[PDB]
């Protein structure tokens, strides 16, 4: 797969973008978000253009097995039914909710069921929003951006708050007030997809996803334990 | 704390320099390894020259608290009784053990109880090898070289390698034949110390650590998930 990319000079990536933040179409009608970011990468480091096919979402198994595509990159769920279809790199992004509480409490919900009788400030219309919501005995508390379901949070005005996992690490990783209760909630991994036989195209793509997680700590840690 | 630092030139960071690779005496006798980069990052991004005060490890809290030097960065363990005393960075090393596996292979233990039953591969007299010798149902296979317990393991003749975090970290780096299955089997970390009334310079220490902790996916997460 790789020589073929390189001498048609541009890489094909199926997605679908009706997906924000990983692929969607923003103000200006490009298709942008995380998801197309790590594709932009990938294409310049092979020294090709990047060609974006956007198509339905269940169009893009097909579209990769016909080859009119080399690879998906669209917010995809690594599952079992899947991995009998096609060749999956190493997981790129943990999706899901958690619950944040506030570390100097003894309160430790580990479900939205222990949420019941207490306050949960979430951002409005969110994954989080929508799952509260089907809880009658939850008081919510929804915000229009979620720092200030945080502040609500730490203000001792709400009990916790139920936010995406990325979101709420960064978060919490910069408010050591604050700390996750719970594991990742309906927990997902995604990633990127490319036909089982082009396995030259799928170990390329794991070493992208290598260096882009290697930090300048890593690389001091190679200098001083190899 | 930062601005008498600067006025001085310099920054004194106090070390026991007998604990390799993070602080000891190289063949031309300079301090040098780990936290001594640590050390110089800092003082760099500082404005100033690093100046270590050798001197031996339970000297280093005192020197700290009478102000002979401004921060410790020795391969000190974080502890209840030590942040009674000290004030400490964001912690920056984790000192325990990992378990290694080949990535082709359903085989991720996660604890020393699942290598039980299985054949591991160790550095001599190793923290690794110390450890899972407790462990009478594990086959131990012991090297002079954590690489020939790595190529044992790569070979097919070992299920797996128990090693400091920080050297199979290294390894992995270059090897994605193999995965680190488990997190880290102890939780010890080592911390910057700086007294607790210097609270800009343990920010500014902070400030640093992270920004070295940072990689592209983390910009990328930034990018994508911030408000």
């Amino acid at each position: 797969a790789i020589d073929e990319i390189k001498s048609r000079g541009y890489l094909l990536v199926g997605l679908s973008a009706d997906f924000p933040p990983f692929e969607f179409v923003d103000e200006n009608g490009n298709i942008v978000g995380f998801d197309v970011d790590l594709a932009k990468e990938i294409a310049r480091r092979l020294g090709v253009e990047l060609k974006i096919v956007d198509m339905t979402f269940d169009g893009l198994i097909p579209s990769l097995l016909t080859k009119k595509i080399d690879v998906i990159i669209s917010g995809m769920t690594i599952t079992e039914e899947r991995k009998k279809v096609v060749a999956f790199s190493d997981p790129y992004f943990d999706a899901g909710q958690v619950i944040v509480v506030r570390k100097d409490s003894d309160f430790r919900p580990k479900t939205y069921e222990d949420l019941v009788g207490k306050t949960v400030a979430v951002q409005i219309g969110t994954t989080g929003d929508i799952e509260v919501s089907k809880y009658d005995g939850i008081k919510v508390v929804r915000f229009d951006k979620f720092t200030d379901a945080f502040l609500e949070l730490k203000r001792g005005r709400a009990d916790a708050v139920v936010l995406d996992s990325a979101t709420a690490r960064a978060f919490v990783a910069k408010n050591p007030d604050l700390v996750i209760s719970s594991g990742v909630l309906s927990s997902e991994q995604y990633g990127i997809a490319v036909r089982k036989e082009d396995t030259d195209l799928l170990e390329f793509i794991n070493s992208v996803l290598r260096e882009l997680k290697k930090s300048p700590y890593d690389v001091l840690i190679e200098k001083w334990f190899s």
